[PDB]
């Protein structure tokens, strides 16, 4: 898995489409996965 952005919803790096972005990086899937949604992890 790999980090491609945050998940705080306010910082200058939130990924609304974590997977869309992940795919855009050649990955296969990604989404939030922490406490109170703070980081977006990919499944590289």
């Amino acid at each position: 898995d790999k980090l491609i952005g945050s998940c705080v919803w306010g910082a200058v790096n939130y990924t609304s489409d974590c997977n869309g972005e992940c795919k855009r990086r050649g990955y296969k899937g990604g989404h939030c996965g922490s406490f109170a949604n703070v980081n977006c992890w990919c499944e590289t």
